[PDB]
């Protein structure tokens, strides 16, 4: 049955004009935009919240700084097994066929974020879309 | 210099046929930047009727509004050199291959996309869709 | 309202692996396959009939020979204004954006045929699809 | 040498979503040749039930046949080095990006495409769809 | 008849990762690569030569600076009607379907140069590949 | 860290018009072209060198003949983790998502060579671009 998951199109996707490329990959796998906001600049604490479970990490600040270094889009996708399948679609820069595997080559600038659990999903959605 | 802003509507037939990223991608490939964007799961029939005010006396006016509310739409303010005209050309018409409608659309009504056609209608449409100015 | 038109994917489309490329262009413009046959080799008189209005032309024989020099696909597409709009989609090798304009560069090997009138349409369909 | 032939079905969800050329194109890009092709506007429920005989005792068997008759299908015999296995991998599954199903499908039932999985089921399926042998 | 033409993939193509995209359009139109040269920065002399006609124009200096502001690729293409077809393929920033039509939006940063005439083709080929 | 790697676009890429397609995949993964050479026919010496490890293998002669049976392009790519990422991008004819995975189907005619190691990368770059 349906799930929703949260996707962030990161600022590097704007710098490299891969926004539509990334969104189309999730679009062609038959997922739907239930919700979506463009942020010319995401307010920092939104980003910090979104990555709060990373607050103790070596990279936490640099990543938030990067995540704030350009536009981003937050999308709520709905579809069967959305969370897992979009996560897979995201992939990683070592796995060709996925978004990062095909278009990304950095440990921070990797184009996209996607929720990895029902709970991070539910959580991340409330962050970028509080009004529900 | 020539930096304009124009209003694009991704129409509901775009979503129905999963052509949304395809349409935006053509605009993205031509080097235009999203300045603002709003996803509407269903647009208020009010905003549609405003957007299309100049057509209020046309035979197609209500069928079209019906359609513009049949599904999601995305309103996008695009910015870049000579944006209005260039994006208007990118929209094209169902008769000219090479354009969005030319390649992708085949109806007088369900034509995937709207683009402002003048500095005047742009400023105004940007107004209708993003009241925050 | 609907029209049907007849499309031939020519043998050069098989040699150059542009079959799906061509069919997708007509597919993305929202036309439907109502009918379709693959011919590993089209019988010559089918080809000759199809081009019968060209029988007096300088190129008539060479073209039939070429049209017989590989597989072809005959498709009946249905859609609003099918005949005219697919014709346009076909285009010519001087008009970028069209099939020939983007992928073809010869006066004979031009990838695709599409009916240019309601009558040639009706006719060409009966040829490649007699069983109706 | 390794020249095999395999049977591909473009399923009806492919037509519904206008992904037919996309699917065939992936097979075309990998250098496989169409040996035969049949457009069915609606497949005889008989041929579907034969094609899926090995599944006759499965919970999904009838839902699936219902679906395989819900729209057009195209049956294609593809030929090329190591075709069965290679095209089977090209089909993949809805879990593996990079493949047809991986990139394009998201259902246990509506998965765009069928490919033979063995020399045995190939010869047989080629038989079911092209009796002319 | 069969001609050869000179294409320059300009540095914005590299900036925007459009090199393959550009070459791909010419490739798919069935034009062959006859020779080619990667230039991480083109000798300013060469650009000045290449754009000699333009030495009196306002945009001349600006253009040279840009033509040298990043890598370029110089390609010699061969094929039927190559000069004018590849010119058409190049197009302009107003009309979609073309390289510039689809991908460019500047009067100066326009991705690709293609010779526009029999003479200029000879001239330009000699500049970039003086070995013929 | 940042490496350089040697890619060869093999003659079947040219036969099948896949050059841009291949380069495009590497381009979109964000790898830069550091230098490049078009070869209408590669000197057989060069191929023999390039495939030196393989001098004892059954397929060695067959391969040399093919590697010389049409044009090739030799490219030096630079980028983070370039050798192994571009190797992954090259892939194999079994697993889709890769260049070979999506576009190739022969044990010998497989479109692209990419260096597989730090050493072979140095070696191969020296063969094709001995000027460094
Ligand atoms: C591990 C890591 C992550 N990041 C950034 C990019 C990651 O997408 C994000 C969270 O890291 P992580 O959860 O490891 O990646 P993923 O998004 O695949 O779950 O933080 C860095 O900037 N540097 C790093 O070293
Ligand atoms: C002319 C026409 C327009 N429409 C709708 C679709 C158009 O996008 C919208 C405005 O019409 P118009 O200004 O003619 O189209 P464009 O979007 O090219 O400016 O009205 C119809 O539904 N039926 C019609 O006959
Ligand atoms: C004019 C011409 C056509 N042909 C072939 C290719 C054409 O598609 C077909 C019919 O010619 P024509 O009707 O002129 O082209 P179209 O298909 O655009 O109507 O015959 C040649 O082989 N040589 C020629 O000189
Ligand atoms: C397992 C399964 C299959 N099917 C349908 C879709 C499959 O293409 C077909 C055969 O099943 P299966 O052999 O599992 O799939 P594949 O096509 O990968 O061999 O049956 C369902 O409708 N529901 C199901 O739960
Ligand atoms: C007209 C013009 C050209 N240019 C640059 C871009 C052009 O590709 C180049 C030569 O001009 P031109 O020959 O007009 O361009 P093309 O014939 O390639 O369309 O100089 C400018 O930078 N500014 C200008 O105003
Ligand atoms: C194994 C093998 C390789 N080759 C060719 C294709 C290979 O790209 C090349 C070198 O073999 P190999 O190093 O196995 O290929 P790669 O490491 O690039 O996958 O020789 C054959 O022609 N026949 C064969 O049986
Ligand atoms: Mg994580
Ligand atoms: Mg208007
Ligand atoms: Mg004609
Ligand atoms: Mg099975
Ligand atoms: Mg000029
Ligand atoms: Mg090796």
């Amino acid at each position: 049955g349906l799930q929703r998951t949260l996707v962030l199109i990161k600022p590097d996707a704007f710098e490299r004009s891969l926004v539509a490329e990334i969104m189309g990959r999730i679009e062609k796998k038959n997922f739907k935009i239930v919700s979506m906001k463009f942020w010319s600049k995401a307010p920092r604490n939104l980003i910090e919240q979104h990555y709060k479970e990373h607050s103790e990490q070596s990279y936490f600040n640099d990543n938030c700084d990067f995540m704030v270094s350009g536009p981003i889009i937050s999308i709520v996708y709905e579809g069967t097994d959305a969370i897992s399948k979009i996560r897979r679609l995201q992939g990683n820069i070592l796995t060709p066929g996925t978004i990062r595997g095909d278009l990304a080559n950095d440990i921070g600038e990797n184009l996209i974020h996607a929720s990895d659990s029902e709970d991070s999903a539910v959580d991340e959605i409330s962050i970028w879309f509080p009004e529900t």
